[PDB]
């Protein structure tokens, strides 16, 4: 086997690299990498303006050719084999035009400056006394004329690749071939936690992988499970045997698990509920099985009990979408082990769906567009201070997932998922083509045990208070620089997906059943705009250069949406990955060879390498936990939000939630 040797050397290689980085050598390089990307903020050139010289011009985005507005510019002298010299500061106007006053005399050495224009980025931090701290970063450098001896030097109109859009993605994403040159890097802490976690967990996965080549049936599932730390379900079953396989727990995790199911209620019998996963739209891979599974529940006295689970499976042959299905089967809670096996199958469909749609699609992809637009257009406007800390760093993790999670042949969700890469992708494009911010609100609690709904609504009201307060406080500044909000809106609409009414797994085909709550769902009746000849999925926040009641409310809602999904939602879906899928016997992204058998059957379960990679990835992804609202390890979370969340600590406690476990952003 040609693959065995290279696989081994690759696992070894990975291990060694992690040794190097998770060490003094690695840490020094990381920390210094962080320190160099800080631009020393220069002081104003106080001197008579007549005695000063000037440089003028206009800056445009390289991809939209729109003005690069309100961005800081520094005039420097670039000298060969000599340190550069600072000559003057200034900003672009809303048309990207600039008239920088610079002093040639800070040349010192030469008779005339050889000009160099720097585009300057910056992050805002709050100090001890809650006052803004501006930390610069060099965004771009343009070479200007040499021997400049004119009292006005003009660059004219130039383009700048500032946060460019990826033209090869079906999604609005940043263009980042080299993730090593991100314009928004992680914190050194986030990096350190990552490399540490990986250094602990990777030698295990490596051991298993190397072991698998020596014997394709080894290591056992028992050995793989043992060699990793236990998860929630293992612990639970260690206290009370078989608890997590019970109906009560099945329902609880359907409601509040990693994939918190938005159930369908019956129109005739409002006590009847169901959840459908149908994959007729998608291409099955050759290894795993595919199951159209539907779980039915009844509501009795504020409790949800499972009534049946129907399973309709693809033949192993049935690869292409809409290929033949085996006869649908029906399972009730008294059908014993076939009932238990049905519950496991449902769990796996729910886990793969949860990772594709609820996680990767709804959280990562949907929020990246807001990130890119935000950092593209929000500078002078206070809303920046409100949005950036939640949208920062997400470009990094998505670009990483391009290799780690959703790579055409090596990514976990593709490989371990029952679909081909085109299938998984199709799920993603399908749902993201319908995600908008307008009139969006969290689902309502079906019952008292519906923890996620209660949690989500509480958090939502917190966000409402926060947003209202913030908008009130910075009203004048928000209005004064509303143009930024317009450019923000325009970038969002223009770069979003073309709208496409829902289809596939998340589309209801049932006449009897309707979504019990529609607040999170797509509102097709609400008008959407058109760009480039297609109706766009994201609705515009504004189309005027000054705010109005409508426009302001629009912005407030968009802000609520963004903050909600970048904090609580992603927290919930991501940090629940171990709890749902840490134990192989209980859950996986797919099943094999009929999917029916005892949960100890290694033929049904993932093969050793898929298994170990499953547990590895879940444990890593939930094991890295940097960036929490309460902890505020980056000192950039506006204090109003913090105090709003802290104020409501105990109501969250009453739902078994620590507000300190709520992440600030998406960076894992
Ligand atoms: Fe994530
Ligand atoms: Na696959």
């Amino acid at each position: 086997m040609s693959t065995k040797t290279k696989t081994i050397f690759d696992e070894i290689k990975a291990a060694l690299v992690l040794k190097v980085i998770d060490s003094p050598l690695g840490r020094k390089l990381i920390e210094e990498k962080a320190e160099k990307q800080v631009s020393k903020t220069q002081e104003a050139i106080t001197k008579p303006i007549e005695q000063l010289n000037k440089a003028t011009g206009q800056l445009l985005f390289s991809d939209t050719n729109k003005p690069l507005h309100n961005i800081e510019l520094e005039v420097w002298d670039r000298d060969v084999g000599t340190p550069s010299d600072y000559l003057g500061k200034g900003v672009t106007d809303q048309n990207g035009r600039f008239e920088i006053y610079y002093d040639p005399e800070k040349a010192g050495f030469k008779d005339a400056p050889d000009l160099e224009l720097r585009v300057i980025d910056n992050r805002v931090t709050f100090d001890s006394d809650n006052q803004p701290v501006y930390t610069n970063r060099i965004a771009y450098i343009i070479k200007g004329g040499d021997n400049v001896t004119q009292k006005t030097y003009d660059f004219g109109t130039l383009t700048v690749p500032y946060w460019p859009y990826d033209p090869n993605s079906p999604f609005a994403r940043i263009f980042m071939p080299n993730p090593e040159e991100t314009p928004d890097d992680y914190s050194v802490g986030r990096k350190f936690q990552a490399y540490a976690s990986a250094n602990v967990l990777t030698p295990i996965k490596a051991k298993h992988t190397i072991a698998n080549t020596l014997n394709p049936k080894e290591p056992s599932l028992t050995q793989i499970q043992a060699d990793y730390p236990p998860n929630l379900t293992i612990n639970l079953d260690r206290e009370k045997p078989g608890y997590t396989r019970s109906d009560e727990y099945f329902v609880l995790r359907v409601l509040n698990g990693m994939n918190p199911c938005l159930l369908k209620r019956s129109k005739s019998d409002p006590n009847q509920f169901k959840m459908s996963f149908i994959w007729d739209n998608y291409e099955k891979d050759t290894e795993h099985d595919l199951h159209n599974v539907e779980a039915y529940f009844v509501l009795k006295d504020g409790k949800l009990f499972p009534t049946m689970i129907t399973i309709q499976s693809r033949y192993p042959d049935s690869l292409a979408p809409h290929s033949p299905l085996k006869d649908r089967e029906v399972y009730t809670p008294n059908d014993g082990e076939k009932w238990l096996q049905a519950k496991r199958i449902f769990r796996t469909a729910a886990l793969f769906d949860g990772e594709a749609i609820e996680h990767y699609a709804k959280a990562h992809v949907q929020m990246e567009q807001y990130a890119v637009a935000c950092f593209r257009n929000l500078r002078k406007n206070p809303i920046r201070l409100m949005l950036t800390p939640h949208l920062k760093s997400i470009i990094n993790i998505n670009r990483r997932g391009d290799d780690l999670l959703v790579e055409p042949n090596l990514g976990l969700f593709v490989t371990n998922g029952p679909l081909t890469y085109p299938g998984f992708l199709q799920m993603c494009t399908e749902v993201v083509a319908t995600y908008d911010w307008k009139d969006w609100q969290p689902r309502q609690p079906i019952c008292d045990d519906h923890k996620y709904a209660k949690a989500a609504n509480l958090y939502w009201q917190i966000l409402t208070e926060y947003v209202d307060a913030f908008f009130a406080k910075h009203q004048q500044a928000i209005a004064d620089e509303w143009v930024e909000i317009r450019r923000f809106s325009e970038d969002l609409v223009e770069h979003s997906m073309p709208y496409q009414p829902i289809e596939g797994i998340m589309a209801n085909t049932d006449s009897d059943y309707e979504w019990y709550d529609t607040g999170e769902l797509d509102k097709p009746d609400l008008p959407r705009a058109t760009f480039n000849g297609k109706t766009k999925v994201i609705r515009p926040i504004t189309n005027s250069n000054q705010p109005s009641a409508t426009d302001i409310d629009n912005l407030k809602q968009c802000c609520r949406h963004i903050i909600f999904h970048t904090t609580l939602w992603h927290t919930w879906v991501n940090d629940s990955q171990s709890d749902e899928g840490g134990e192989l016997a209980y859950n996986s992204l797919a099943l094999r060879n009929g999917s029916f058998g005892s949960e100890t059957d290694p033929n049904i379960a993932p093969d050793p390498i898929e298994a170990t990679n499953q547990v590895y990835i879940f444990s890593v992804l939930n094991g890295i936990k940097y960036g929490l609202l309460v902890k505020n390890e980056d000192d950039d979370v506006p204090e109003e939000l913090r105090t709003a969340l802290l104020n409501r600590k105990d109501q969250f406690a009453e739902l078994g939630i620590d507000i300190g476990n709520i992440r600030t952003l998406i960076n894992i």
